């Protein structure tokens, strides 16, 4: 157990597992058009990052025993560096994709969103690969004037910069998650206000002998409906808007009795629409909850190492290194599992192949 070679073969098999599952997920995102939305494209990018993690550690074992050259091991640590950086970057990317999709989904138009998503993938993979290559350029720890970090051949200075960057990145991701929550809080609160106003309007319509009270209540009802529509395009209540338009038409041309009757008929469509929006908000809560779980798991798995690699002592037992990498490494293993157990849309494809086979 405390032995490093048994640990090494253990992590070798685990990284084989990790690379396989990540490759499967990337294939599903690339092959399924239903999974081609910004969110799932970014999720596939993270799958690729964890794939790189598994592949890099497999290669690091493969060479570690029976390697041709150290140069290659330096490149493979570049691999692991790139996997970590891509994972963290794409995680922030999914956070912002969620925040943008929910903040004002109408502004979540295809042009800027597809532009942003492809830009995010480019700026993530470019940066991550550049970092992974930096130790190749001469940013490693193999000099008589440079101290080696726990993960050779990475220097303590550069791993320290990586750790501090990761900490600040994680803090920013947390703030963005809280902004996301705020957005959803408001989307629900404004809807509750509109329900109060709409029920008050329907109530006050019945108790009025003047044709102008009906017009006022119907206009306020229309405004409330249009606000609720503005909240989230992401199954149509434009029908309710149209029924309110019919009621307004009748009300204007001196049709009080039948205008009130139409405002009553609005009750059926209002029941349907109010039943509708609740499912939407439940789905939003589910997606945001999955985001939160993923963030928590990533932090818990990596922060141990993120701290140790800097506070490491260069004379401590080897076990500490494992105890910090084992969470961090198996984070790549656990990430594929989460979405499957939770995200139903991609879980569908997971079970689809069995129908195929
Ligand atoms: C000798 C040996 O056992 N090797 C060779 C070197 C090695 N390097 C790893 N990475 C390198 C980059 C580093 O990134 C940072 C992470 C946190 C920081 F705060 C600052 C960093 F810079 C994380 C650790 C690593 N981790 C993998 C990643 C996926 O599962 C475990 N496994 C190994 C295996």
């Amino acid at each position: 157990l405390p032995a490093v070679n048994p640990w090494d073969v253990l992590l070798c098999v685990s990284g084989t597992v990790i690379a396989g599952e990540n490759a499967l997920v990337v294939a599903l995102i690339a092959s399924t058009p239903a999974l081609r939305t910004p969110m799932f494209v970014l999720v596939g990018s993270l799958a690729t990052a964890d794939l790189l993690a598994g592949l890099g550690l497999i290669l690091h074992f493969v060479f570690q025993y029976l390697v041709p050259s150290e140069t290659v091991s330096l490149l493979t640590v570049g691999f692991l560096v790139a996997s970590f950086a891509a994972s963290v970057s794409s995680l922030l990317a999914i956070t912002v994709d969620r925040y943008l999709s929910l903040y004002n989904p109408l502004t979540y138009y295809s042009r800027r969103t597809l532009l942003g998503v492809h830009l995010l993938l480019a700026a993530t993979w470019t940066v991550s690969l550049g970092l992974g290559l930096l130790p190749v350029l001469g940013w490693n720890c193999l000099a008589e004037r440079a101290a080696c970090s726990v993960v050779r051949p990475l220097a303590r200075s550069h791993v320290a910069l990586l750790s501090a960057a990761f900490f600040m990145v994680f803090g920013i991701m947390l703030h963005l998650y809280v902004r996301i929550c705020q957005v959803v809080w408001r989307h629900a609160a404004d809807l509750e206000d509109n329900w109060e106003t709409l029920n008050d309007n329907l109530k006050v319509i019945e108790k009025a002998d003047n044709a102008a009270q009906v017009k006022d209540a119907l206009t306020k009802m229309r405004a409330a409906a249009l606000d609720a529509q503005k909240a989230t395009p992401p199954h149509g209540f434009d029908i309710l808007v149209g029924q309110i338009d019919d009621a307004l038409k009748l009300a204007n041309e001196g049709k009080v009795k039948e205008a009130q009757a139409a405002a009553e008929q609005l009750k059926t469509t209002r029941n349907a629409y109010i039943q509708k929006y609740l499912a939407h908000l439940a789905a939003t809560r589910k997606g945001v909850r999955t985001l939160a779980v993923v963030l928590g798991t990533f932090g818990a798995c990596w922060l141990p190492f993120a701290i140790y690699c800097v506070v490491g002592s260069h004379e401590d037992p080897a076990v500490y290194t494992y105890a910090t990498l084992l969470p961090a490494t198996l984070n790549s293993m656990i990430n594929p599992i989460i979405y499957a157990f939770r995200n139903q849309e991609i879980q569908r494809a997971l079970w689809l192949l069995l129908d195929g086979c």
